[PDB]
């Protein structure tokens, strides 16, 4: 069974918005640990890995695992109705036919109750990869979102070059080229707006800006984006949720 | 004749915006007691009833009744030009072919004079009454429109329940007095087209409270009282 | 060659945005005087004249004149990515193939470097009105809703803008005044002759986009000659539009 109550709907609204476009449908796997999603986009290039840990809820009971196959388009029309501050409770029975979402307004006598019918993904999507990487970059999600959009105007490729001194993003098309170069630095007031680099080996990889443009919509889930790169390995783009959990994207470079 | 001065253009601006979508043209009926509008949508399903009483004006002279057939989109382009705090005067002569709108800026040396040509247009007891904030009702109408073309409304002594079902899921919004006020003789169970309700809730600009009155197989009333002294009312038939 | 550094990118951003609609491509002529642009619309009705004087730069060297033919849409994609507060440096070498724009973010170790390839590209007045550019922008937009031409009538005591269409007419009348708290919010009229000219609101709608560059618009009118719409940039320089009446 599933009974998960959020203090605030903001988190689940931001999650559904961040993935709904590159992912049309997916399985929400619920267990005592929390709720997870493993999915791939339609072109089978971009891997999405989500974890909403038990700790992100105020009340969470899932005494028996349940899988919920959910159309994210339909679920977004439901969840978008909620105020960020609303209580939000997800309910599903054992062997469920549907998911229920109940919204409760904080300082109002208003309760909204929604029910979405489930789909059978009828192919559990499995995924596991704790990995070793050549280089790891931590930088503000907002700056990385902005350079992706800005450099998409010039071409469909983003070259990424990491050394101990700097990270360099470049994009060249027929109009002209653009490079954005960041060096490690500390923001003393708010360490989350710092840039850090730790590497074994220098890295030089190219990614399709179409997919990076989808990834960076998750910038609403965390101030910080962790980028992990390896020489012939899918790069990790990680958004850690402060309440506990994460949203991750895996994207192969171009070869 | 007609000479009506408003202290502020806000009221007319809100009025024209609230109805211009549901009603593209309509007659303004000026009288010794104020300005009236009775209009029906193209579908002949929605009745719009407007009263701007003479008390809404700082100065109002209408020695003899006059009808002003106005294309609301054209009028909307003129009246949108005004600041909310502008003086606004409406002028029309006997047997008029146009309406005149004079805007005077409070804090500047700016006077604007507009003229729009007229067109010729051709002219109680309820089971339950709900009061709720217009903003809340506007929000649930929009939110549930995403699920269905129909909004079911079910009123009892202890609750009001709005439901909307479709292929992307069902949704129900439940308001309790225990936020909302409810007065009922009979319980009520009516269904309305959300396309029309979506137009009605635009009048939330005129009033923080919406009064909804329903009856078994009667047009429901959606009332927005202007605290200047008029009202904007929408009458909408249920289905079946 | 060109090396001009701005303390803030805001100026160039607003300049590029103000003209990129009326003008698709243009030459940036750089000299020790500064950077200027002279271009005319596709309709051959509107002449755009820009001057970014060297006084608007914190550092400016141009030891030799250079002409930079630039696609403004491409260039806007670049310049709009900058924050207003960013350091902005324009570079070009002698006999250039491209223009370079370097953005430095304040308070960060973040430097963006862009380069776009170049292309080859080729009075006495009766009355002067000064008024807030906001107020002129607003009346243009409001009266564009009723017709495609704006009549302008200037006397010692008033300025009158009218616009008549098949729906209806509308007129806006302004009187001179001095604003004692902020002189820039004044309306001033000084004329030899009264003036009565009509202009296309299609073009005026493009002109008023320059209201981002200055609080004040100066309008200079003469019978049967092009009217001047001037936006003086306080940092030093101007953006001018010349528009023939009908």
């Amino acid at each position: 069974m599933l009974e998960g109550k959020f203090e605030e709907a903001a988190l689940l609204k931001k999650v559904v918005e961040a993935i709904k476009d590159c992912v049309k449908k997916c399985n929400f796997n619920c267990s005592e640990h929390g709720i997870t999603v493993q999915a791939v986009d339609d072109s089978r290039v971009l891997l999405v890995s989500l974890l909403i840990g038990q700790t992100s809820f105020s009340e969470y009971r899932c005494d028996r695992d349940v899988t919920l196959g959910i159309d994210l388009e339909s679920f977004s029309k439901i969840i978008k109705s909620a105020n960020n501050e609303d209580f939000l409770t997800l309910l599903a029975e054992d062997s469920p036919d549907q998911i229920m979402a109940i919204l409760e307004e904080k300082q109002k006598e208003k309760i909204s109750e929604y029910s979405l019918k489930l789909m059978d993904i009828d192919s559990e999507f499995l995924q596991i990869d704790d990995m070793e990487y050549d280089a790891v970059v931590n930088m503000p999600s907002s700056d990385f979102a902005k350079l992706v959009r800005d450099l998409k105007n010039l071409s469909e490729s983003l070259r990424v070059v990491v050394t101990k001194d700097s990270v360099k993003f470049t994009s060249e098309g027929d109009s002209g080229s653009g490079s954005v170069i960041l060096k490690p630095y500390t923001n003393l007031k708010n360490e989350r707006e710092s840039v850090t680099i730790s590497l074994d080996d220098p890295v030089d990889l190219t990614f399709g800006l179409k997919y990076l443009n989808d990834i960076v919509k998750a910038a609403t889930l965390s101030d910080v984006i962790t980028i992990k790169l390896a020489d012939k390995t899918p790069a990790l783009f990680e958004f850690k949720m402060q309440s506990g959990g994460y949203l991750r994207f895996y994207l192969a470079p171009k070869f």
